[PDB]
């Protein structure tokens, strides 16, 4: 019934779509097409000082700009790297940002009052979020819900980064790699959409990259909208449970099929709260720590959100694997004594407070794979992103704990400076001499080195370790008698 459903789903919300004011209007054709900055409007407030050097930057090159950013970043031009230029970088990747609510809503996981923009916008997302919320009261209904389907195209790089660049076939992108398949689907349980998701009432073909193709099935009470051309807006905090995640065909070309189900989101956050009290539980025994100490947290809302909490265990386990329990235990209870953190989360590490709550200054705020804040002694993971020349999570994971043990080092040295053992006068000299010899992001400053030679002196492959040994030897030195300090302390 092609043409039949997309009748009758309009005709269930005709009142609704008629009573729309146009200030509601605009506000659904905001949602779906975001408002683009203006590149004449900000080439014209740059100083050419500015534009001089934004001429010498080269943009396809960094590694801190998105590729939407860098493609807007390129099309303007046409009108190592500095300190100065990555400082200007900074501010003005803050000003090229659309006028995204589902994204806004998607980066902060529903968390709106989050200080990672300016507070103006904050306050204009906050405003047309709610406006949105109270256009959407009329639910789907109970005649409804069982005789339809609704249909989503998706990125697996929305979902993850890391398996999305390796899911299709390098020899023939006709097919999907089974292996990394596999690795995608198999704890994928339950999904929670924090946004607005725009579904198609009828099944489309997969375009550009896409082969994730959602069949979800709607609850009775989900509340939603009629969308022009057969599409449907839903409420924003929904539930979804993963019933099925299969390969199909489709026009001689293989897709992925993911089959679910709306459920309300509260019955996913309480499989969310309990994991972690699972997690903390085994890691507090392990660690000799006290029963109820709240180490890790989960903070999931997104799509992805049961791989999160189960690779939180497997991350945690390859932690224990490649790292000596004595240093694991001095530094995590240097960390449980700052009330530190192990946050694993899928929304912008700027929209967690662990680090907002110390970092004022928005263009300062980072988002990346891995992040460790001294001041609240916590490290940061995001599930969904890809780090730079990282294999893994695991990786991603280590190379932040080794900034943990730059911390504590350096307490243990002066109890009352408390500053990193990286900024000591020995390691600077050391970092002078070895700076260049392993990894490129290791060239950076005292600290990346310091933790990049940390996570490759403690890899799985030891062919890595080995390689610290013979390129960085006082490195290797230094960091081991670093180890052996903080373990007899
Ligand atoms: C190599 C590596 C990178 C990263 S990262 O998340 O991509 N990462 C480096 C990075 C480099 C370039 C662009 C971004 N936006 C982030 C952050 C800032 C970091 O150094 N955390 O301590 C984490 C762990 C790692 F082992
Ligand atoms: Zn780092």
């Amino acid at each position: 019934s092609r043409y039949e459903k997309w009748e009758k789903i309009k005709q269930h919300y005709q009142h609704w779509s008629d009573s729309l004011s146009e200030e509601g209007r605009g506000l659904l054709k905001k949602l779906q097409i975001p408002i683009e900055p203006k590149k004449d409007d900000i080439i014209h407030s740059l100083s050419q000082e500015e534009k001089e050097l934004l001429k010498r930057i080269q943009i396809d090159s960094s590694d801190f700009l998105s590729t939407e950013e860098k493609e807007f970043l390129k099309k303007l031009q046409i009108d190592p790297l500095s300190e100065k230029e990555k400082e200007f970088l900074k501010k003005l990747k803050l000003d090229i940002q659309p006028y995204d609510i589902n994204q806004r809503l998607q980066d902060t996981g529903g968390l709106i009052d989050s200080p990672s923009i300016n507070l103006d916008v904050r306050k204009q997302y906050k405003r047309d979020i709610q406006n949105i919320d109270a256009l959407l009261h009329q639910s789907i209904g109970s005649t409804l819900y069982n005789k339809i389907y609704l249909y989503e195209n998706m990125n697996i790089n929305n979902l993850t980064a890391t398996l999305g660049a390796d899911l299709v076939d390098s020899t023939d992108n006709t097919k999907i790699n089974r292996g990394i398949f596999n690795e995608f689907k198999k704890n994928f349980k339950y999904s929670i959409s924090s946004n607005y998701m725009i579904v198609d009432i009828n099944e489309r073909p997969a375009l550009d990259n896409e082969r994730l193709k959602w069949r979800i099935q709607l609850s009775p009470d989900t509340r939603a909208g009629y969308l022009e051309n057969g599409k449907l807006i839903l409420q924003r905090n929904i539930g979804l449970e993963i019933k099925d995640v299969q390969i199909i065909k489709q026009s001689e070309k293989e897709y992925i099929r993911i089959d679910a189900k709306v459920v309300p989101k509260s019955k996913i956050d309480t499989k969310i709260q309990e994991a972690q009290l699972n997690i903390n539980q085994e890691w507090n025994k392990a660690l000799g720590l006290p029963k109820y100490t709240k180490l890790i947290t989960f903070n999931v809302h997104n799509r992805y959100a049961s791989n999160i909490v189960e690779s939180a265990y497997l991350i945690l386990n390859e932690w224990k694997n490649n790292i000596q329990s004595d240093l694991i235990k001095k530094v995590t209870n240097y960390l449980v004594d700052g009330n530190g953190r192990f946050v694993f989360t899928d929304i912008t590490l700027p929209n967690i407070a662990e680090q907002y709550t110390h970092q004022d200054e928005i263009y300062e705020q980072v988002h990346s794979k891995g992040l460790y804040v001294p001041e609240s002694r916590s490290i940061l993971l995001h599930g969904p992103s890809k780090g730079v020349e990282l294999r893994n999570d695991s990786e991603g994971f280590i190379h932040e704990f080794g900034h943990a043990v730059d911390d504590y080092a350096g307490y243990l040295l002066d109890k009352n400076q408390s500053d990193l053992v990286t900024n000591s006068k020995k390691f600077i000299d050391i970092f002078k001499e070895e700076g260049s010899n392993l990894t490129s992001y290791g060239r950076t400053n005292e600290a990346e080195f310091f933790a990049e030679a940390f996570r490759l002196m403690h890899s799985t492959d030891h062919a890595e370790r080995l390689k610290v040994q013979k390129n960085a030897p006082k490195t290797f030195q230094f960091i081991n008698d670093q180890i052996k300090f903080i373990i007899n302390s």
